[PDB]
C-alpha cells in the first residue's frame, strides 16, 4: 500500500478487504501479522563487551601501544637465553593499562545508558481497534495492528500506527503533530483526498501519523502502515544509515599517532643505518645473526621511549573529569571524546519547536477595555510571565504587579476563558510536571485563569494536585455550564450557554468575527453601545499584538447578557449557531504563542560573543519561526530578514552559489523535513565548521546523527536520545555554553599534558639513540621506561589537566579545527628540551663512569667499548669488568630523568606565561602530584622487593646533589625559551634562594673534556 493518502476512503478499504462498519476477521490478522511483522520499532542490539573490546584497537594511539607491546613480547620469547622469568614482566605491565582505560570507556557509556533509558516513560501504547470478533471495540497491545485494521481514535490518545482517516465522529478533529514536523499548533483533519502524491506530511491532512496524539476530536481510520514502514519508522531507518565520522579530538588524536609512528619509523631506520657495519670488529655475532637480537632490543627499548603509554589514561581521566561535571550540571554525556567537541563547535543549529520553544501554548499579553468615550478610548494592558504549563506567575500592568480582583472586567475575562474552553490541566509525579488533556489554547487559558485570581482563593497550603484547577472550579461551581455551540469553521468561533446557581452566553473565537458580531462593549461593568473609534483601536491593537514585533494568537471574547433562552435552542444545525450571538458584549482579547525558554536569549547573545553561530531549522511556517528569531536574538526586531531565513523549498530552488552564502549567512530555516535537516547540516559541514545539533522530537533525529555533536532535549522523543551524544535532562540551554566553556578549557589541558608527554618521551629517545651511538652501556631498561612514563608522567598530567581556566575563554572565537596541537616552533622547543633531557642523562651515567667518588675512574672514553673487554687484554684497565653492569649508572640516570620531569612539569603551567609570573603554586594539584611522584620514586629506591624488579639502587647525599645540579638548568632552558617566545613574583624569588644558593655550595669540574 502506497500513497494512502492520495486515494478516497472506499478503495483504501477495498485494498485490504476490510469493512469500516465490522472489521477484521482473526485470519485476516494472523495473515497481515504472519506477512508484516511486529507493530514496533526494534530496539538496538546490545554491543557485546568482546566487539567493543575489539574494536577499542581502532584507535592509532593503541595501534602503536598494542603493536610496540606485541613485538616487547615477541623479543621477550626470542631472549630465551635468559633464565629468570622476570624478564616477561616487561611486555605484560603494559598490556594492564590497554584494559583499565578500556574498562572506562565501556563503563561510562554504560552510565550514559542508565542516565538515557531512565527518562523514558515505559509505558506500552494501548490502541483501540474494531474486529470482526466483537461489534463492541476492544482494547489491543501496541505490536498487535496491523494493516488494514479498523482503529478508532480519541482526544489525549497516542496514534498507535499510520492510519488514513475514514471518517470524523465528532465535529472537527485536531491533532498535534509537533513531534513528527515540530508544528507548534495543532492541525485540523479531513478524510478528502490530498491529489498530490510526493505532498510533505504537513499536507497529508487525512493521515494520522505514529507517535502523535489527538488534540480535540474523535475519529475512525484504516492502518496502512506499521512498525518500520511508518513515518517515524523511515526517519529511524534514514537516521542508521547516515555514518557518524569520529570526533575531531580523535582526529587530532589519529593524526598525532600517525605523526609519532613515523617518527619511530624514521628514528628505527636511521639507528639501523648507523649502527649497521660494526660487525666488522672480532667479535661474536656470526655474521651480525647473533647481533641481529641486540639491535632488535636496541630498536624496542626505542620504540617504547617513543610511544607515551600513560597519555590514553590522562585523556580518559580528563574525558571523564569533563563529562561528570556535566553530570553535576544536568548534562548526559554518552561518549567521553565527545565533551570536547562542544568547544571547536563553530555554528549550533536548534529546533524551534520543543527545543528553543517550551512547545507549551501560553498566554503573554492581555488587555480589557478601561475607559471609553465618543471615538476614542484607553485600554488597560497587561503581561503574563508564565512560560509553560505551570499555573506559577504573575500579571503585570505597565511592568508591576497587580491584584486582578480590583479590575471587573478582568473577572469577566477570565470567567469566559475558564468556562468557554472545554480541556484541563493535569500534574503527574512520574514525571512531576504539568500536562494538557486537550487543545493547547484552551489549556493555556486555563493556565492564565489559574494564573490571575479574580477570587482571590488560598492557595498558599495547597496540594499541586489540586493547583492544576484550583480557580477554574472555583469559577465553574459559581456559574455551572448548560451546553456548548462547537466550533464551525465558517464562523471561526465557539460558544457557551450557561446559567448561574442573569444566564449569560459567552463565546469565544476569531478577532474579526466575534468583533463584527457585537453590538456593546464592556466597560467596567457597564454596557456601551457601538462607537466607531474604539473599534478601530482595539482593531488596531488586535494587528499591532498579531503582526508586531511578537506574533500572538489573538483570540476576541464576548458575552452575551440577554441571550435566546433553552428551550428556543436549534442546536442541529450549525448555520443557526451564527445568528444565535447577533448581539455580544465584547469583553477583551489575549495573546498566546508558543514561547522561548527563558535561557535561550541569554545564551544566544553568549554564544554570539564566543564566535559561535546559532541557525534555526525547523519544520514550522516561516512566518512563527522568524517571531522566535527575533524574541530570542537571532535577528534584530527591525531587522531585514530577506535573505536570511528561507524555507525548504526556497532552499531547493536556490543555485548551489547561492547556496554557498545562503549557508554562510541566513539563521533561520522553516518547513524541512528530517532529510533537508540532515542536508543543510552536510552542507554546513562541508565548509569545515564542527556542527553542534541540537533538538527534540523525530524530525532531528537523522540531523542529530549527521552533526558532529547532537544534543538531545530530556523531553524529547527516545529516537532524538538515541541519534544524539549529549542529553539535557533539565532542559537548560545554557548547559551548552557551560558545556563549550569546560570543552575550551579541557582541549587546552589536552595540548599541555601531550605537549608534556611528548617532550618526556623524545628525551627518553635521545637518551637511548646517544648511549647506542656512544657504544656504552645501557643506562634505562624499558622496565624503568614503562614506570616512569606511568607514574611519573601520569600523576603530573593528572595535576595539568585541573589547569585553571583562561579568564578570556568564552570571548574569543572557536579554534579553526586544522590546527596541530604542536606547532613548529613549540615542536622544536620541546625537541630541544628532550635533547638536553637525554643528554642529561646520558652525562649522569658517563659521569658515574668516569669520575665518581665510590665508582670506577675508567675515563677519556677509553674501555668505553660496551660487550667488548672480557679478560685482563691490553686495553682492559685495572678496574674489573662486572662494574659495567652495576645499577648505580641506571639509577643516576632515573633520579635525573624523574627530577627534570618533575621541573618540566613544573614550569608547564603556562603555554607561554614565565613561571616567576604564575607561581606554581596557583595549581595546588600540580605540586601535590610532584610531591606524591617524588615519594613514590623514593619509595622505589627504598623498599624490599622493587629494587630487584628495577635495576636500581638507593642513592647519597653527594649523588642527589649532582642529580639536582644536573636537573635544574632545564628550568633556565624553559624559562628562556619562554621569554624569546614572548617577546620575540617577589614570593616565588624568595623561595629560590634556599636552593639554588645550596647548589653554589659545591662546584665540580666534571673530569670530562676528552670529547664533550
Ligand atoms: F521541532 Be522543530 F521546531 F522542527
Ligand atoms: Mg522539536
Amino acid at each position: 500500500m502506497e500513497n494512502a493518502h492520495t486515494k478516497t476512503v472506499e478503495e483504501v478499504l477495498g485494498h485490504f478487504g476490510v469493512n469500516e462498519s465490522t472489521g477484521l476477521s482473526l485470519e485476516q490478522v494472523k495473515k497481515l501479522k504472519e506477512r508484516w511483522g511486529s507493530n514496533e520499532l526494534p530496539a538496538e542490539e546490545g554491543k557485546t563487551l568482546l566487539e567493543l573490546v575489539i574494536e577499542q584497537f581502532e584507535d592509532l594511539l593503541v595501534r602503536i601501544l598494542l603493536l610496540a607491546a606485541c613485538i616487547s613480547f615477541v623479543l621477550a620469547w626470542f631472549e630465551e637465553g635468559e633464565e629468570t622469568i622476570t624478564a616477561f614482566v616487561e611486555p605484560f605491565v603494559i598490556l594492564l593499562i590497554l584494559v583499565a582505560n578500556a574498562i572506562v570507556g565501556v563503563w561510562q557509556e554504560r552510565n550514559a545508558e542508565n542516565a538515557i533509558e531512565a527518562l523514558k516513560e515505559y509505558e506500552p501504547e494501548m490502541g483501540k481497534v474494531y474486529r470482526q470478533d466483537r461489534k463492541s471495540v476492544q482494547r489491543i497491545k501496541a505490536k498487535d495492528i496491523v494493516p488494514g485494521d479498523i482503529v478508532e481514535i480519541a482526544v489525549g490518545d497516542k496514534v498507535p500506527a499510520d492510519i488514513r482517516l475514514t471518517s470524523i465522529k465528532s465535529t472537527t478533529l485536531r491533532v498535534d503533530q509537533s513531534i513528527l514536523t515540530g508544528e507548534s499548533v495543532s492541525v485540523i483533519k479531513h478524510t478528502d483526498p490530498v491529489p498530490d502524491p510526493r505532498a510533505v506530511n504537513q499536507d497529508k491532512k487525512n493521515m494520522l501519523f505514529s507517535g502523535t496524539n489527538i488534540a480535540a476530536g474523535k475519529a475512525m481510520g484504516v492502518v496502512v502502515a506499521t512498525g518500520v514502514n511508518t513515518e517515524i519508522g523511515k526517519i529511524r531507518d534514514e537516521m542508521v544509515a547516515t555514518e557518524q565520522e569520529r570526533t575531531p579530538l580523535q582526529q587530532k588524536l589519529d593524526e598525532f599517532g600517525e605523526q609519532l609512528s613515523k617518527v619511530i619509523s624514521l628514528i628505527c631506520i636511521a639507528v639501523w643505518i648507523i649502527n649497521i657495519g660494526h660487525f666488522n670488529d672480532p667479535v661474536h655475532g656470526g655474521s651480525w645473526i647473533r647481533g641481529a637480537i641486540y639491535y632488535f632490543k636496541i630498536a624496542v627499548a626505542l620504540a617504547v621511549a617513543a610511544i607515551p603509554e600513560g597519555l590514553p589514561a590522562v585523556i580518559t581521566t580528563c574525558l571523564a573529569l569533563g563529562t561528570r561535571r556535566m553530570a553535576k550540571k544536568n548534562a548526559i554525556v554518552r561518549s567521553l571524546p565527545s565533551v570536547e567537541t562542544l568547544g571547536c563547535t563553530s555554528v549550533i543549529c536548534s529546533d524551534k519547536t520543543g527545543t528553543l520553544t517550551t512547545n507549551q501554548m501560553s498566554v503573554c499579553r492581555m488587555f480589557i477595555l478601561d475607559r471609553v468615550e465618543g471615538d476614542t478610548c484607553s485600554l488597560n494592558e497587561f503581561t503574563i510571565t508564565g512560560s509553560t504549563y505551570a499555573p506559577i506567575g504573575e500579571v503585570h500592568k505597565d511592568d508591576k504587579p497587580v491584584n486582578c480582583h480590583q479590575y471587573d472586567g478582568l473577572v469577566e475575562l477570565a470567567t469566559i476563558c475558564a468556562l468557554c474552553n472545554d480541556s484541563a490541566l493535569d500534574y503527574n509525579e512520574a514525571k512531576g510536571v504539568y500536562e494538557k488533556v486537550g487543545e493547547a489554547t484552551e489549556t493555556a487559558l486555563t493556565c492564565l485563569v489559574e494564573k490571575m485570581n479574580v477570587f482571590d482563593t488560598e492557595l498558599k497550603g495547597l496540594s499541586k494536585i489540586e493547583r492544576a484547577n484550583a480557580c477554574n472550579s472555583v469559577i465553574k461551581q459559581l456559574m455551572k455550564k448548560e451546553f456548548t455551540l462547537e466550533f464551525s469553521r465558517d464562523r471561526k468561533s465557539m460558544s457557551v450557554y450557561c446559567t448561574p446557581n442573569m444566564s449569560k452566553m459567552f463565546v469565544k473565537g476569531a478577532p474579526e468575527g466575534v468583533i463584527d458580531r457585537c453590538t456593546h462593549i464592556r466597560v467596567g461593568s457597564t454596557k456601551v453601545p457601538m462607537t466607531s473609534g474604539v473599534k478601530q483601536k482595539i482593531m488596531s491593537v488586535i494587528r499591532e499584538w498579531g503582526s508586531g514585533s511578537d506574533t500572538l494568537r489573538c483570540l476576541a471574547l464576548a458575552t452575551h447578557d440577554n441571550p435566546l433562552r433553552r428551550e428556543e435552542m436549534h442546536l442541529e444545525d450549525s448555520a443557526n449557531f451564527i445568528k444565535y450571538e447577533t448581539n455580544l458584549t465584547f469583553v477583551g482579547c489575549v495573546g498566546m504563542l508558543d514561547p522561548p525558554r527563558i535561557e535561550v536569549a541569554s545564551s544566544v547573545k553568549l554564544c554570539r560573543q564566543a564566535g559561535i553561530r546559532v541557525i534555526m531549522i525547523t519544520g514550522d511556517n516561516k512566518g512563527t519561526a522568524v517571531a522566535i528569531c527575533r524574541r530570542i536574538g537571532i535577528f534584530g526586531q527591525d531587522e531585514d530578514v530577506t535573505s536570511k531565513a528561507f524555507t525548504g523549498r526556497e532552499f531547493d530552488e536556490l543555485n548551489p552559489s547561492a547556496q554557498r552564502d545562503a549557508c554562510l549567512n541566513a539563521r533561520c530555516f522553516a518547513r524541512v523535513e528530517p532529510s533537508h535537516k540532515s542536508k543543510i547540516v552536510e552542507f554546513l559541514q562541508s565548509f569545515d565548521e564542527i556542527t553542534a545539533m541540537t533538538g527534540d522530537g523525530v524530525n532531528d533525529a537523522p540531523a542529530l546523527k549527521k552533526a558532529e555533536i547532537g544534543i538531545a532535549m530530556g523531553s524529547g522523543t527516545a529516537v532524538a536520545k538515541t541519534a544524539s551524544e549529549m542529553v539535557l535532562a533539565d532542559d537548560n540551554f545554557s548547559t551548552i555554553v557551560a558545556a563549550v566553556e569546560e570543552g575550551r578549557a579541557i582541549y587546552n589541558n589536552m595540548k599541555q599534558f601531550i605537549r608534556y608527554l611528548i617532550s618526556s618521551n623524545v628525551g627518553e629517545v635521545v637518551c637511548i639513540f646517544l648511549t647506542a651511538a656512544l657504544g656504552f652501556p645501557e643506562a634505562l631498561i624499558p622496565v624503568q621506561l614503562l614506570w616512569v612514563n606511568l607514574v611519573t608522567d601520569g600523576l603530573p598530567a593528572t595535576a595539568l589537566g585541573f589547569n585553571p581556566p583562561d579568564l578570556d575563554i568564552m570571548n574569543k572565537p572557536p579554534r579553526n579545527p586544522k590546527e596541530p596541537l604542536i606547532s613548529g616552533w613549540l615542536f622544536f622547543r620541546y625537541l630541544a628540551i628532550g635533547c638536553y633531557v637525554g643528554a642529561a642523562t646520558v652525562g649522569a651515567a658517563a659521569w658515574w663512569f668516569i669520575a665518581a667518588d665510590g665508582g670506577p675512574r675508567v675515563s677519556f672514553y677509553q674501555l668505553s667499548h660496551f660487550l667488548q673487554c672480557k679478560e685482563d687484554n691490553p686495553d682492559f684497565e685495572g678496574v674489573d669488568c662486572a662494574i659495567f653492569e652495576s645499577p648505580y649508572p641506571m639509577t643516576m640516570a632515573l633520579s635525573v630523568l624523574v627530577t627534570i620531569e618533575m621541573c618540566n612539569a613544573l614550569n608547564s603551567l603556562s603555554e607561554n606565561q614565565s613561571l616567576l609570573r604564575m607561581p606554581p603554586w596557583e595549581n595546588i594539584w600540580l605540586v601535590g602530584s610532584i610531591c606524591l611522584s617524588m615519594s613514590l620514586h623514593f619509595l622505589i629506591l627504598y623498599v624490599e622487593p622493587l629494587p630487584l624488579i628495577f635495576q636500581i639502587t638507593p642513592l647519597n647525599v653527594t649523588q642527589w646533589l649532582m642529580v639536582l645540579k644536573i636537573s635544574l638548568p632545564v628550568i633556565l632552558m624553559d624559562e628562556t625559551l619562554k621569554f624569546v617566545a614572548r617577546n620575540y613574583s617577589w614570593p616565588f624569588v624568595l623561595l629560590i634562594m634556599p636552593l639554588v644558593i645550596w647548589v653554589y655550595s659545591t662546584d665540580t669540574n666534571f673530569s670530562d673534556m676528552f670529547w664533550s
